[PDB]
Order: structure tokens, then sequence, then C-alpha cells
């Protein structure tokens, strides 16, 4: 809450030109993105109205809008026509390789004569010519380029005098009223932490025929031959395969390294020696795509989970004169604290700037009341950078945890195995429990 | 307004050291993005002193930096001989295509004998690279700067004008002192264009028409790479096949095959990817309006950004007055890029613009807000609109809402419930109708 | 300061059940990038004197290891005398000789040779191999920034209790008074775009951070497949284009010397560098150095203004806000070329100028000064608006200057703005700035 106050506030009508004044209650209050539960509320004298605000999980939304298809893994078939005759040239009748049909150019490969090179492979003691033909594998992607980010949320106004009515300002709806209580959604502060600048790079859907969203990938335009004429790139086509630099000088499939398939496996490879992915989109979230399944968008829509703050600004205009803020204070526990590589790979610690740990923290509301709790990773050790704190609105009783977890960094890529954190737990206002987090960081490779 | 209150400002003088203890009315509130209109006032009690605030149109202006010029179409020529000789080496001074000026390094082209070489059996053959006679300037644009204004009109005949804004965050008239805190983050994110190449036409259509926003993968700056932006001599020399490529080979994907590839776009229902005219909607004269010098480059921005402002009175009570003038949604449409068609856009591949014409239906210049809300499965949720409407006058969004679907489905049946409200309720809804074809490829 | 008041803060304890009603002075307030020092206060009715500093505000970016990157690969032309030259793969004595970085022989290191530009030289045989400088670089992909910073609250009863409320710990309470960081409101001028360069740090073995470049990736082959990048390997060296037809170094250009150079190169002709990372300071690299992050940390100062909103809860009933307003002076003004190459003015469009301005608290007290550049000329890109918190009898200074651009590559030598220091309201002093700007190149 921000500030409460009282102001009269008239309305001059546009078509009688009389003003109304009513002399109402104006509370400007803050909503956090993890506010999830009726923790407060407001009581306003008019028998007491009870007011409580509930914000939703914070998601940034990122609008697609389809570039082109991108196939799997190209392959080159090396076909040796036996009858010694290969003529794969343009404007050619009949190619060995045969035109690809939607005639698309340069679709007809390239033809060589007398590890090893597409040439030296054609000289055989018992045989003198080949042609070398662009085949796509089965499965193709659809590229996406995304948008820019909005934030995709929606605050509840749950009012009771006896009857109970819910209002749902958000960013599509800044404004609610009902009657006696008129409020409007101002917008939210400034996140700590920016979101992470992939407002241009392009996504990668696996076009039909494990998991939805797991199989996806956002590559950066540095990656894709969009044009299909530049050689080892996410798309390059037939027109690259054929013209390239040597041509029979070089080993099969030389064109058509750096493709998606080679890139995926790269990068369960970074994850194997317990480093973050550069392609697959679970790369934002620490593992784990059930986060991101719990975005409420269609089949073709990315949105990654706000973990950084974003205080929500609403302003409640009530006719009634009086207010007084109502907050459950109920006292919690840190129930286990872990840093842990990307995906679960192992815990204990992590590879030194090469790599980033994640701090998974589980936590138990140890009352008879939902609260709200502030978890901060503070008083760290030399070269730790620093982690923004969490919001959690957890039930009475009931346990929970970061569902994405606290990104860990650090400041030198030094050896070490007894590097410390200071996990403290707060709940409405004062500290109710600390542990003390050990992380180990085996120094960077190379 | 976010809070009203009194309290006692005391001012230690940095010379005199003697505290002046005076009791003010404190009060915050903010100044929306489409605020440029004389709706609301603040009421205080010294006879009452009339204050309202305004805010300038918003636009995110982009720095530019000179980095190269960047030719329209680089064409190759072939030329030959007849003596059957092609001289086209490095040292050689006297070429078939001759050096460009002092000597251009691997500017004399090259050479093909018996596609280029194809040609050349009916014999050598020199293949030359030549220059549009159209160039462009390319900037490289910077960190975006939220640019307005917030006009502050104090009132006891006798107006005061006080202009904060971001290059004067503070604002005084004696009795008032108003000062611009900053304003709240934006719901949709600016696009990523801050370190894209701003293509100009170097001179020596419409005063940024032609002007083109290019990704730097496009853009070979070394002049090395082939079929980019910015290839050269010794790139189109050196190229990987050569005589065994077609004539233009290197010379792909410059300014005209951007250009025109976009037009092919626009003609096809879909959004241009080079055209600087892809942020607003087709139309050129939405940034014609930007304040800006002929070397500037800025996007209105469209997105709410509640500007906190906190006023410092002498006078003792505070009442806010405010008008709230009906209004009426006098049509509403959604509509391909530039107008091509209406009623609908191509699913994923492309995307809608929702162009609302409203109207004040009263004696009062008053504030409204337009939602694009409830709408049907797979649509990608708008942020609504604040529209400052002058009496009895007409007014529709400049910018139109983008309208975009989660799903590559064909349809023809999908809707949204466009709501307008006036100051706290809603005036006037209708229901827009929308088809998607399905996304092509 | 937002707005005060009062309210009753009820607490529902959640082992007790029972609720704690308290009427509390609930006070939300604003703390500016530039407010260090001590020049406004509160006093809650014996007066309980509370005091709000945020420190310098700065925006990290995390790193996260790529690849390792040579400072200049050099081509070295041997010419054997004895005329035989045979450097292929496979071959156990080449002319170049294997390059061992596993304690294994590394694929396509030893060059090429060529016959009768690198050819034309030979005018019967010679080999063209790869050597490295001594000196390599190590690239780190940044992340996101985050805003790094930390407010002071100090209470005074005689006893000093410093609260501090920062991002990674949003609340703070000492007992009679709890403060709460809401966050703070978004900044006019947005960061620069590097959340997703490559930024090269020199691997050890003049200055911390002055060596230091940040490369759009583009301009690096991270495959190592491309020629002429920040990352083109022996294979790329190999295999390349032309090969003997081509002049010496033809598939070396474009790495770390090369454009290193080409930025001194800009800074020569009073341009800005476009890989140097000083290139977002204004030349000097002391300004990056007071950064209090690790050996392998990158952030950037904060210029434009982040207010952040800090709520007070205190159980004391009566708020007085008390601020120094001690006058100031602009000692100086110039306009600047990067790393101050010369002053007067700056080159229109294709480079930027730097407004340096000196500045005086003339009086007893420590105040905060706001100093803006408004009224400017036609074709004047605004700048945004400053915050000094400026110590008594004391001189300050905009430690990163303000950048000045023009709308227009139009050449002048009569450009204006003018300067203006407000002090805690009203305007101390103000002067006219006078920029010279010589017309675009090409
Ligand atoms: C948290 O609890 C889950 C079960 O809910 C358990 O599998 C996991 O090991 C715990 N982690 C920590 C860090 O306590
Ligand atoms: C809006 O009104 C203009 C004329 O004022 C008209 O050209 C346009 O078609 C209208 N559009 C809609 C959606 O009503
Ligand atoms: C500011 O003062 C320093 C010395 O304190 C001097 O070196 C510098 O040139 C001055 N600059 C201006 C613009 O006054
Ligand atoms: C990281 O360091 C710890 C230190 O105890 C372990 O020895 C671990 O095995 C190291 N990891 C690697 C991959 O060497
Ligand atoms: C989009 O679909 C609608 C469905 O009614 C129309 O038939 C329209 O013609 C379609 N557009 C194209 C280009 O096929
Ligand atoms: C910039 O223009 C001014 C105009 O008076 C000066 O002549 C100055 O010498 C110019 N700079 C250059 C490098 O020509």
């Amino acid at each position: 809450v921000i500030a409460s106050g009282r102001l009269e506030k008239c309305v001059v009508d546009g078509v009688t030109e009389e003003l109304d004044c009513q002399e109402k209650v104006v509370v400007t209050l803050t909503v956090g993105n993890g506010q999830s539960l009726q923790t407060e509320a407001l009581e306003f004298s008019l028998a007491p109205l009870r007011v409580s605000l509930t914000k939703s999980p914070l998601w940034a939304s990122y609008p697609l809008q389809y570039l082109s298809s991108f196939n799997w893994k190209p392959l080159e078939v090396i076909l040796r026509p036996s009858n010694k005759v290969c003529k794969d040239g343009d404007w050619e009748d009949s190619p060995t390789c045969g035109w690809f049909s939607q005639r698309v150019a340069d679709s007809q490969g390239f033809c060589c004569e007398c590890e090893r090179t597409r040439a030296n492979l054609d000289c055989d003691f018992w045989s003198p010519v080949s042609a070398h033909c662009l085949t796509f594998d089965p499965q193709w992607y659809s590229g996406y380029e995304l948008g820019a980010a909005s934030l995709q949320f929606e605050i509840a106004i749950t009012v009771e005098v006896r009857e109970v009515l819910h209002l749902g300002p958000s960013v599509p709806l800044a404004s609610s009223a009902s009657r006696l209580l008129s409020a409007k959604l101002l917008g939210d502060l400034a996140m700590y932490t920016q979101l992470p600048a992939i407002s241009n790079q392009v996504l990668m859907v696996p076009q039909p025929p494990a998991t939805n969203r797991s199989a996806w990938m956002l590559l950066d335009k540095t990656m894709l031959s969009m044009d299909g004429l530049a050689c080892d790139k996410v798309g390059t086509g037939f027109s690259a395969f054929r013209y390239q630099p040597s041509g029979c000088g070089r080993a099969p499939q030389a064109c058509l390294s750096g493709q998606l398939k080679d890139l995926w496996e790269a990068d369960l490879a970074r994850i194997a020696d317990g480093r973050v992915p550069l392609y697959m989109i679970t790369r934002f979230t620490g593992g784990s795509d059930t986060t991101l399944q719990s975005f409420s968008g269609g089949p073709l829509s990315f949105a990654l989970p706000v973990t950084s703050h974003s205080q929500s600004l609403v302003t409640l205009s009530v006719a009634a004169d009086g207010v007084r803020l109502v907050t459950n204070r109920s006292p919690g526990k840190i129930t286990g604290a872990a840093v842990c590589r990307f995906a679960g790979t192992s815990c204990g610690g992590f590879e030194a700037v090469a790599a980033r740990g994640y701090i998974y923290v589980n936590i138990t509301n140890t009352g008879r009341l939902d609260s709200d709790y502030t978890l901060t990773v503070s008083n760290c050790s030399s070269n730790v950078r620093p982690i923004e704190a969490r919001t959690l609105a957890v039930r009475a009783g009931s346990a929970a945890s970061l569902d994405p977890p606290m990104e860990l960094y650090v400041e030198d890529q030094a050896a070490a195995a007894a590097r410390t954190c200071t996990v403290s737990l707060y709940d409405s206002v004062g500290a109710v429990t600390d542990s003390l987090t050990l992380s180990f960081y085996t120094n960077a490779t190379q």
C-alpha cells in the first residue's frame, strides 16, 4: 500500500453540464508478482467493506510472425550412375539428381569426376563420375520471428460487504468498477532484472508430424541462412549446397553442418557437461519444460515466466469513508536449499563462469494462515553475482518452492569447494528463518 | 491521482543557515500517454487555484551514428572483348573492366573462358561491378530515449504553463512547484531496434518513406561476404563458383532486392521485414508528426507510460474536477498492413490491424479508454488505449492496434469485444469479426 | 516524497490468531540515482531523524564463457630454399609443422604451399603458415542487465542505525521503523542493446578493463568456418577461396587487433569507437573501475534517472521534511570529442559531442542539484537532466559526460544550448554552451 486519503471527486456531466461531487477514499497500493494468495485485505467503513487483491503469475509473451520453414538435418546423397554419365548443369533437360518441385532453382546438385573428399571416393580400382544431391530429413521446423515482449497477467479484486464480487483489471482492461468501488491499474514499476534479449531471435517449432514446447529452439539471426545462399547455417538450401567454395575437393556433407540437429545435439552435450544450452528454449527456465507449459496462450505462442519483481500500482476509489489494513503474519521455515546444475545434472555446485548454478529452495508456512514470504540470497562470499529477492504466497501449513529457480553466477573463473551464501526468509516485515548454502565451483575449462 | 496530503516542508538555507517551514499540500498524480487535452483539473483552497495537467504525444527516439554508405543495387556488367583477350588481375594496369577510383582493390572484376562462362560459348569475357546511381547512408541506431513534455496550466484570466519533461525534470511558480519523478514501465516493450542499421537515401517520394531498417546480419560491413547489403569488389571477384554461377551471382539481397521483396509481402497481406513502416502499420504520416530534425528516427509509443508528477502547493485543501462526456464507436475494422483489404488477415504469417473510430457525444472534452477484450480462442491479448477527445469531435487510433492469432488455423468467424469507457464506466461496445485464412508454408 | 499519512496497520498472527492493531505513519518516497549525500531528512514525533541515500547505480550483465580468441593470427611465409614445399594432411614432416594443443596434431594447422599476391611474390615454391600472437582473449556472452545499487536509510533517535534495502534485500526493519523498497520507475533513456554481444577479456597474463572489447555476434566465426572474422582458425586460413592469388594475410582481416586499431583510428578522427567497451563511458576507463563486482564482471554506470520507491512505516505519529537548499555555480562547461580529442565541437551525425560540466556548491550545506541542457538551437537531440549531490563549498562534475547529438549533417559553428543548474526547486545559475559541428564526411 502506497498512501490512503480523502478527496472530493467531482464529475461534470458531458450532456447535463451538472457537477456531482462526492467525497471518496482514494487508496493507491502495490500488488507483487508472486502475490497469488488472499494474505492481506482492506476494510472500508461506510458494516465493513472487505477488499483484497491478488495478482496472477506474470508472463512475458512474445508475438510470433512466420518467416520460413527450416529442415531438421538436410543430407547429401552420393549417386554413382554406373553408366558413367552424370550431367547436372543449369538448364539441364534431365539431371541425375532430378529437380525438386513444390522446378526449384539449383536443386540438381553437382557432378564430380576423378573425410577422403567427394572426388577421391569416386576413384575405385574396380571402376568414373558421381552426383551429389541434397535431400531433406522427414522432420521440418517452422521459423517464427519473435516480436516485442508484452507483460501478461490479471489482478483479481475480491470485494465483499456478505455477497462477494470479483473485479479483473489487467493490461487489456486497465480499469474496473462496481458502483461503490472503482479501481484503476495505473501500471507496474520497472523490473530490476531485465528480460532476456530474445525480441528478434527466430523460434523453431517442429512442423507436425515428446512434450509441448520441449523440442522448440530459439536461434539468433547470425545462425540462419534466410535466403538459403550461405553455407553451414540453419536453412542452407540447394543454391548454397551447389556452388559451394571447393565442391569436389571437400568431404561429403561439407556445406551441411551447423543445422538444427547439430545444434540440438551440441546443446545436449552442453547439458551433459553441466553447462546451459545455447539454443533450447529451456535455457531460460533452468531445465524443466513444465514451467512454460503453465502458460495460458494458444498452440503457437511463446512466453517466459517473469521472476523479477514487477509491483503493479492499483488505485481504489471507494464512496465509503475510513480505511484499515489487515494482514496475515504466519511464520516460515526453509525446508531445504541446494545449488544445482542445468536440468538437475548434479547438485552442490557448478562450473565457474562457463556455466551457472540454480538455487532450489523449499519453504514451509508454519502457521494457521496463508501468508506472503520474502526469500533473499545475501551476505555471499567473494566474487558471487548478487541474486534479486523472491516473493512467495504460501498457504497455511503447506510447503512451497521457487518453480523457476534462482540463477547463480560467479565473477571469477576460480576453483572452489567452500563458497557460501546466506538464504534468509522474511514474513510480512521480519526474518523468520535463515540457512547457509554451500556451493562448489570447479574452474572454467578453456 | 495517486494520493493527496499535508506536510510541513522545511528549507535550511545554504548560506543564511535559517530554516523556513511552510505547511504545503503534496499531491502525486499520474499523467497518461494520450492525455493531450484539458479533461480534469485540481482545485486548491488558499478563491480556488485551478491546476490541470496534459502530456504531449509520446515518442521513442533513437540516436543516429553514421557508419558507411551503401548502394541501392550494384550490377554485374559482362564485357566481351572481341579481340579475345581478357586482362583482369592484380598488378595489371590496364584491365578490361578498368579500376574504380584512387585505385580501389579488386575493382578490376574477373575473366571467364569456355551461367557466365556457358554464355561465352557461342571466347573469353570480363565481369565488372557497377553501382546504381542511388546510394543510401547507413546509420547505427542507439538506445531509445522517451521524448515528451508535460504542460501544467496553473490558474487562479491569468493562466501559467509549466513544462516538466525528460530534460527538465523540475518546474516551479512561487505557490506551486512540481516535479516529474518519472513514468512507470510500459506493458508492451519497445521493438528491439537499438542496434539495427537505418538506411536513409543520400540526396539526390515522402520524408522517411524510402527509409529501411536492417539487421546487422544482412550487411557485409567489410564488403567481403557475398549476397549482403555492403558486398563489394573484393567479394564479387573471388566468389565461390565464379564463372560456373549465373550473371548477378554475388549481387543478390541488396537494398533494391530487399525493398522489392517487401512490397511483395505487403501485396500478399504480410508485414514487411525491412521498411520502417513495419512498426506503424502502413502509413508514413504517423512518423512525419515527430518534432526532430531531418536525420532523426523515432517511433510513436502506443503502450501506456503513466508519468508520476508531484505537486507542492502552499494552499491548504484539494478537490478533483473531471469532465465525463459520453462516447460512441463510429466504426471498427481488422485490416491488413497498409489497408490492403479489411475483415481479416493471414494466421501467424501476418497480423491484423484494428482501426477504431470513436466520437465524443457531449459538450465537454473528455478522456476515453478503448479495450479489445473477451476475444475468441487463440487470440493474442491487446493492451488498452487512451483517447483524449474534444467535445462533439470524432477521433481514431492513429497507430492501429496490432492483432495476432496463436494458431495457424483457417477461420472466418473470429470475434473480439471492443468496449469504450469514459472516466470509469462503459459508454458503448461493439463486437469485431475477423477472418484468419491459415498460414501458407 | 510521494505522500505521507496515517493508517491502522493490523497484524493477524499466524499461530496465536490474535490481531495487533497499531496506528502508524506510512510515508512513500523517492530516492534518486545521484542522491549519494545527506541533503534531506524526515522528522517523526524528541524528533526521530530519518535520511535516505542511494549508492551509484550500475547495470551489471552476467558472463557465460563461449570460446577463446587470439589477438592477431599471423601468416608467416616460408620459402624453403631447397625448393621443396609439401604441406598436406597425413604428411608427418610439413614445412609449417603441425600444431599440438591437446598433446595431439591439430587438423589443417600445416598451412598451404604456392608455386609460380602470395604466388606472384615467389616469382619456385613457398609455405603459408598460421602463427598466433602471444596475447589471447576470452569470449563471454553477456546476459540480461540487472540494476545493482543499495539504499541506506539512516535512523537517529542518540544512536545511528543504518538500514540497507536493495535489489536482493527488498525489505528492512528496526522495531519502530520498517521500510520496504517497492522498486524504481522506468529510465527515460533505455540501456544500450548489449544483452547479446560477446565480451572479449584478454587472458591473463595496461589497466583493469581497458583492453576489453564488446563485439556483435556478426563479427565472429564461432564455428571457425568463415574467413576474416574474430575466430577464423587454421582450417579457415587454409582452403580460403583464392589462396595463392590473394595478397598475404588474405583470410586474417578483422581480428581483435585489426578492430582495436580501427577504433583508435576512429578516436583519432574524433569519432566514437565501435568495439572498445569505453564507447559507453565517454573515453575514460576509470568510471567502470569504480564497479564493486569481481574480476570477471561487466557493468555500465547508469546516467538515466531511476527514482526508487521506498515506503516507511513508523509507530511514531507526525512527520516533517527538512531539506538543505545551498546555491550553486557552473564553474565551466564544454562540448568535447570522445576521450577529450579536442573541445568546442564535434562531427555532425558521424560522431557525437560530450558535455563536461563543472559545478560548485556555493554554501555551508551539502545539497542536491539538477543540471539541464535545454532551449537548444535547431536539430539538436534533447539531453535528459542530471542529479548531483554536492558537499558544502566543494565542486563536482558529471563523471560520465552528457552525450550530445545533432539531427542534421549540416556544417555549423554557432550551435547553442542553455545549461541550467537548479537547487531544491529554483534555478541558481545558467550558462550558454556553444558547439561547432563540422558536417558528416561520406
Ligand atoms: C524440495 O522438495 C522436493 C519434493 O517436494 C524434493 O524432491 C527436493 O529434493 C527438495 N529440494 C530441496 C532443495 O530441499
Ligand atoms: C474511420 O473514419 C474514416 C473517415 O473519417 C474512414 O475513412 C474509415 O474507413 C473509418 N474506419 C472505421 C474502422 O470506421
Ligand atoms: C573541470 O575542472 C577540471 C579541473 O578541476 C579541468 O581539468 C576541466 O578542464 C574543467 N572542465 C570544464 C568544462 O570546466
Ligand atoms: C568441481 O569441483 C568439485 C570440488 O569438490 C568436485 O571435485 C567436482 O568433481 C568438480 N567437477 C569437475 C567436472 O571437475
Ligand atoms: C481468407 O479466408 C477468408 C475466409 O472467408 C476468405 O475466403 C479470404 O479470401 C481468404 N484469403 C485468401 C487469400 O485466401
Ligand atoms: C569543424 O568545423 C569548424 C568550423 O568552424 C572548424 O573549422 C573545424 O576545424 C572543423 N573540423 C575539421 C576536422 O574540419
